C-alpha cells in the first residue's frame, strides 16, 4: 500500500494564529482563560486547551467580570463584540485578518442601507459572526446555500445589490452560487471570483490531485469542521472512498483492507501530529513510506498582536 499526503494540507495561517493566541493568552495571564467559541474546530486542539487552562464558551454571559476572553478564529457578530466590551472584560481577538475583511465589508453595506446576500451555511458561527456585521433595517442580509435559495430569494432594491462568502466552501458549489446570483440579479456586485480563502482553495484542489490518484481518501479533521468536510465530499463525489476521521483510532480496518493506495489530507484545524499518527495507523495495516504530492507552497504568516508576543 503507497501512502500518499495531499499538498497543502492541515494548519493555516489563520487557525496557527488563533492557537498561538490562546496558548500566549495562558503563559502571560495563567489560568483560566475564557474564549467563545472553539478555538478552531478540532477536538484535539480544543481538549489540549482546555486540559491547560481554556474554558470555552458559547456567550458572554457565562464569562465571570475581570477575566479575559478571546474570540474564535470563526469571527462574532457586532452584538456579540459590544456585549463583551459592555462588560467589564479584557478581550483579544483571534478572527482570521480574512475573515475580518469579509466582515468589513458586510458592515459597509449596512451602513448604507444597501441589501446584502451571503453565501453559507446556516449556523455556522462563521456565518453568524458574519451576518451579525449587518443591522441597518431599512436595508437587509440574506443568507443562500444553494442555487434553489437563490430562485426563491426576493429583495427589496436590486439596482444596490452585493454579495459576500464564507471562507470554508466548496470552491465548486460556490461558483454555482454565484452564476445563479448574476442570473437572477444582473446588477448585483462582488469581490472579483468570491471570499473564500488561499488556504480553501489550496486544500481543495491538493484533494481533487490526491483523489485523482488514491482509492480511499482519509480526511483528519473533527466532525464540526466545514472546510475538513468539504475536502471528504470533494473526493467522494470523484467517486472515492472517503472518510472523515479525527485520529488514528478511527480507522477501520475494511477502510484499506486491500487497497493498494491510500491518500491522506487534513483540514485547516487539523494538526500534523494527527496525520504523523495516521500514517503510522496505515503502515501497520502494510503501508510504506508516506510520499508527499508536489503542491503549490503557501508563504502567508499572520502574527499574534504584539501585545501576545
Ligand atoms: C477559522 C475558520 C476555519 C478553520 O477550520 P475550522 O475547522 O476551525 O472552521 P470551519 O472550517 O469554518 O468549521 C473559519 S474562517
Ligand atoms: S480558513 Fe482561511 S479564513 Fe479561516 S482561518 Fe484559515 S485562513 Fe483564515
Amino acid at each position: 500500500m503507497q501512502i500518499l499526503l495531499a499538498n497543502p494540507r492541515g494548519f493555516c495561517a489563520g487557525v496557527d494564529r488563533a492557537i498561538s493566541i490562546v496558548e500566549n493568552a495562558l503563559a502571560i495571564y495563567g489560568a483560566p482563560i475564557y474564549v467563545r467559541h472553539e478555538v478552531v474546530h478540532n477536538r484535539y486542539v480544543v481538549d489540549s486547551l482546555r486540559e491547560r487552562g481554556a474554558i470555552f464558551i458559547e456567550q458572554i454571559s457565562e464569562v465571570p467580570d475581570g477575566a479575559i476572553l478571546i474570540f474564535s478564529a470563526h469571527g462574532v457578530s457586532q452584538a456579540v463584540r459590544n456585549e463583551a466590551k459592555s462588560r467589564d472584560l479584557t478581550v483579544f481577538d483571534a478572527t482570521c485578518p480574512l475573515v475580518t475583511k469579509v466582515h468589513m465589508e458586510v458592515a459597509r453595506a449596512s451602513r448604507r442601507g444597501e441589501e446584502s446576500i451571503l453565501i453559507g451555511h446556516a449556523g455556522h458561527p462563521e456565518v453568524e459572526g458574519t451576518m451579525g456585521q449587518y443591522s441597518n433595517p431599512e436595508g437587509g442580509m440574506y443568507l443562500v446555500e444553494s442555487p434553489d435559495d437563490v430562485w426563491k430569494l426576493t429583495v427589496k432594491n436590486e439596482e444596490k445589490l452585493s454579495f459576500m462568502t464564507q471562507t470554508t466552501l466548496s470552491v465548486d458549489d460556490t461558483s454555482d452560487v454565484i452564476d445563479a446570483l448574476r442570473k437572477r440579479f444582473p446588477k448585483i456586485v462582488g469581490p472579483r471570483k468570491d471570499d473564500i480563502c488561499y488556504a480553501t482553495t489550496n486544500r481543495q484542489e491538493a484533494v481533487r490531485a490526491l483523489a485523482e490518484q488514491a482509492e480511499v481518501v482519509l480526511v483528519v479533521g473533527s466532525k464540526n469542521s466545514s472546510n475538513s468536510n468539504r475536502l471528504a465530499e470533494l473526493a467522494q463525489r470523484m467517486g472515492k472512498r472517503a472518510f472523515l476521521i479525527d485520529d488514528a483510532k478511527d480507522i477501520q480496518e475494511e477502510w484499506v483492507k486491500e487497497v493498494k493506495c491510500v491518500g491522506v489530507t487534513a483540514g485547516a484545524s487539523a494538526p500534523d501530529i494527527l496525520v504523523q499518527n495516521v500514517v503510522a495507523r496505515l503502515q501497520q495495516l502494510g503501508g510504506g513510506e508516506a510520499i508527499p504530492l508536489e503542491g503549490r507552497e503557501e508563504n502567508i504568516v499572520f502574527e499574534v498582536p504584539k501585545e501576545l508576543r
